[PDB]
């Protein structure tokens, strides 16, 4: 079976997640969507350095031909950071559009850039709740001019993101949902259609919810399941096929992402904040970052955000 591994170096978050692979640093990203802080860890030098902000953070993904800066979320704002990537506050903000001006309790939520480079990402309540609580979110992408499309509205908890090699087809996660939509993408516009369910969690006994998602290059998803103390592999060739499952100390785990020198070391990202809902006592939940050797499949290098 696959090995996986606590990285000791990195300690326990409260909400980690939004993990994001540099390939030409060997470097991954991330953020803690509750404490307000971003994070770097360079594994081949066991380096790890946080920044501290006054918005919560769901995202952190770099920002193409500008070293040093980074496409992140403050809140309802979509901004640049510039960071010089270990001292604890960045070195400047420049925001670029706040998507949801009037709608004074969202946030954004989990984002990632398509494969030509365009920022996706979708908002949801403060105070969302699952398995039923406010659903005020929708999923964006921002396009030229700096404005902001919207593609999906009555979204409860705006999570994964993957699009299929072939860019024909794009895969969203609302957790309050419990499943994986699949979507016709049309690269040429931008804009999805034809959404119907690719894999169910209630018919295959999954339990917990989706969260993030990443996909690798024979196009399975690897699925964060939150509250389901795992991660699962799942077949986008036919729908509902549990391809394989693979458990994470961790109950909640958030996110996914390939790294290593081969893209072949998936990092895993979880959460120790302790729900009074929960079906794990506290002793089990901790927020440690994981990562997992020995899937045999490799995927994609993290894709920087083009403005
Ligand atoms: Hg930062
Ligand atoms: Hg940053
Ligand atoms: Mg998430």
């Amino acid at each position: 079976g696959p090995v996986v591994e606590k990285i000791a170096e990195l300690g326990k978050y409260t909400v980690g997640e939004g993990p994001h692979w540099d390939h030409e640093t060997q470097t991954l990203y991330f953020v803690d969507t509750v404490e307000k802080t971003f994070h770097k860890y360079v594994p081949s030098q066991k380096k790890y350095t946080f920044c501290k902000v006054d918005k919560l953070v769901s995202f952190i993904i770099p920002l193409a031909g500008s070293p040093g800066r980074f496409v992140v979320s403050l809140e309802r704002e979509i901004a640049i950071l510039t960071w010089d990537g270990v001292s604890a506050a960045p070195t400047s903000i420049e925001a670029i559009v706040n998507v949801e001006p009037h709608i004074k309790n969202n946030r954004l939520n989990d984002g990632k850039a398509d494969p030509l480079g365009n920022l996706w990402t979708g908002t949801m309540a403060i105070d969302a709740g699952l398995p039923i609580g406010p659903v005020t979110g929708s999923l964006y992408h921002l396009g030229a001019d700096k404005k902001v499309k919207m593609h999906e509205s009555n979204i409860a908890i705006a999570n994964g993101l993957a699009w299929s090699n072939d860019l024909k087809k794009m895969y969203y996660i609302d957790s309050g949902k419990r499943r994986v939509d699949e979507y016709d993408y049309d690269a040429s516009t931008l804009s999805i259609s034809n959404q119907r369910p690719l894999f169910t969690f209630e018919k295959h006994e999954v339990p917990g919810y989706p969260d993030g998602q990443t996909i690798d290059e024979e196009g399975n998803l690897w699925v964060a399941v939150f509250q389901g103390q795992r991660i699962i592999k799942i077949s986008t060739q036919q729908p509902e096929v549990l391809l394989d499952t693979v458990k994470i100390p961790d109950p909640q785990v958030t996110s996914v992402a390939f790294g290593g020198p081969n893209l072949d070391e998936l990092y895993v990202t979880s959460a120790g904040l302790q729900l009074d809902d929960s079906s794990f006592d506290k002793s089990l939940v901790n927020g440690h970052v994981y990562r997992v050797t020995g899937l045999g499949v490799k995927g994609f290098a993290g894709v920087k955000v083009k403005l």
